[PDB]
């Protein structure tokens, strides 16, 4: 409890390609790099020699593999994968000293799923059974870990924007953040769904019915890059950031993530974004504040950055954009998610990402969409 030195720095990544942890499956152990995705609930690994993959799961080499005789077909807006369901033994070498029998979906066909040039070969869906595919009886990796071992029912993520970071499984490591953690309730255990109760651009309120911030849900999702906002909130949000910084002009396509923008070797013009989240106590909220350093993402394989806030029709998505400013504690045993200022967040001399409270916010339960 409090000190997990072996788990510190166990995530790697390339900017734009996500964060992965090293995992082993089968006996003898097969080492795979696996994408950490708090917005899905399947443990799904390449199992066939797709050209983009460094390595894949070879079930034939595993004496402990058990076939479930059941296929799965998983489409996404862009992307699909199909595979064969089975169970095998799984450990995390830079995670707790335990081995579990987990469901694995061996991906045998995929389209637009794997990234050419990336160093991961599968995805670790850390959310709940309710969105597992094919259905909610396929118990996710984390539920099996907690059922079969003494690991507490929580994990925390420090995503440092070559990227790196830490996934602490079973606890919190205090060296990873400063100040205090503040907690928002998980509204329903499917996605890691939370409730946003107010949004401020450079300390001015968007002044929207708060139901708009969570239409139709808000989630914390390490497997998406952007801060994604409901169309109507997105519209209000760029309008406000345009006005805050209109000392310089940008092509309009920039704000739609349709073209990049460039200086040489200009942060003080861009405002901070505050999201207030529902607190633990009636009428109490807290707020997280992100810097332009989080929402203007550097692009290499071209000083050119992309606007990393985008419109959505699936609700607000607090992606890696947001998470990279914070230590984020997925406190599943108490159905709550904690934020604190990350000890590794990208910043400067003028302002810093922040987590502040308490605030008085009334009618917070109205902000949820039904
Ligand atoms: C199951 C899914 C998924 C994520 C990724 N993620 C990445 O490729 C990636 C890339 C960059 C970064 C960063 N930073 C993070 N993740 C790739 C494939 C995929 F199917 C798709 C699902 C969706 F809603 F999209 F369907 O969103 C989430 N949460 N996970
Ligand atoms: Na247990
Ligand atoms: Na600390």
């Amino acid at each position: 409890r409090g000190s997990f030195v072996e788990m510190v720095d166990n995530l790697r990544g390339k900017s734009g390609q996500g964060y992965y942890v090293e995992m082993t499956v089968g006996s003898p152990p097969q080492t795979l790099n696996i994408l950490v995705d708090t917005g899905s609930s399947n443990f799904a690994v390449g199992a066939a020699p797709h050209p983009f993959l460094h390595r894949y799961y070879q079930r034939q080499l595993s004496s402990t593999y058990r076939d479930l005789r059941k296929g799965v077909y998983v489409p996404y807006t862009q992307g699909k994968w199909e595979g064969e369901l089975g169970t095998d033994l799984v450990s995390i070498p830079h995670g707790p000293n335990v081995t579990v029998r987990a469901n694995i979906a061996a991906i045998t066909e995929s389209d637009k799923f794997f990234i050419n040039g990336s160093n991961w070969e599968g995805i670790l869906g850390l959310a709940y059974a309710e969105i597992a595919r094919p259905d909610d009886s396929l118990e996710p990796f984390f539920d099996s870990l907690v059922k079969q071992t003494h690991v507490p029912n929580l994990f925390s993520l420090q995503l440092c924007g070559s990227v790196g970071g830490s996934m602490i499984i079973g606890g919190i490591d205090h060296s990873l953040y400063t100040g205090s953690l503040w907690y928002t309730p998980i509204r329903r255990e499917w996605y890691y769904e939370v409730i946003i109760v107010r949004v401020e651009i450079n300390g001015q309120d968007l002044k929207m019915d708060c139901k708009e911030y969570n239409y139709d849900k808000s989630i914390v999702d390490s497997g998406t890059t952007n801060l994604r906002l409901p169309k109507k909130v997105f519209e209000a949000a760029v309008a406000s950031i345009k006005a805050a910084s209109s000392t310089e002009k940008f092509p309009d396509g920039f704000w739609l993530g349709e073209q990049l923008v460039c200086w040489q070797a200009p942060w003080n013009i861009f405002p901070v974004i505050s999201l207030y989240l529902m607190g633990e106590v009636t009428n109490q909220s807290f707020r997280i504040t992100i810097l332009p350093q989080q929402y203007l993402r550097p692009v290499e394989d071209v000083d050119c950055y992309k606007f990393a806030i985008s419109q959505s029709s699936t609700g607000t998505v607090m992606g890696a954009v947001i998470m990279e400013g914070f230590y984020v504690v997925f406190d599943r045993a108490r159905k709550r998610i904690g934020f604190a200022v990350s000890a590794c967040h990208v910043h400067d001399e003028f302002r810093t990402a922040a987590v502040e409270g308490p605030f008085v916010t009334l009618d917070m339960e109205d902000c949820g969409y039904n």
